[PDB]
C-alpha cells in the first residue's frame, strides 16, 4: 500500500533474458507454423474466429519497440500464440502437435529462467 513496499525484484535483466528465450522459440524446429502471420486473405476463417491473432515474429517486434511494459505481458502473447493454434487446429495434425511441443518447450523455459 502507500509507502508499504514488498522488496525490489531485480528486473533489470528481464529484457535481455524474455529475447534470448524468444530466440529459441525462433529456432526450435517445429516453430514453423508460427513464425510469420497467419495471413488472413489466405485462411479461411480465421480472421472471423481468431480475435488475437499472434506470431514469433510480431512479439520480436513488440518486444524490440519496448511494447511489453513487463515480463508478463510477454509471456501472455508467447501463450496467445498456442491458445490461438489449439483454438484452430485439431490436435491430431502436424501444426496441432506443433502447437503442443512449443507450448511445453516455452513452459520450462520460463520456469527455468524466472522461478
Amino acid at each position: 500500500s502507500m509507502s508499504v513496499k514488498k522488496p525490489k525484484r531485480d528486473d533489470s535483466k528481464d529484457l535481455a533474458l524474455c529475447s534470448m528465450i524468444l530466440t529459441e522459440m525462433e529456432t526450435h524446429e517445429d516453430a514453423w507454423p508460427f513464425l510469420l502471420p497467419v495471413n488472413l486473405k489466405l485462411v479461411p476463417g480465421y480472421k472471423k474466429v481468431i480475435k488475437k491473432p499472434m506470431d514469433f515474429s510480431t512479439i520480436r517486434e513488440k518486444l524490440s519497440s519496448g511494447q511489453y511494459p513487463n515480463l508478463e505481458t510477454f509471456a501472455l502473447d508467447v501463450r496467445l500464440v498456442f491458445d490461438n493454434c489449439e483454438t484452430f487446429n485439431e490436435d491430431d495434425s502436424d501444426i496441432g502437435r506443433a502447437g503442443h511441443n512449443m507450448r511445453k518447450y516455452f513452459e520450462k523455459k520460463w520456469t527455468d529462467t524466472f522461478k
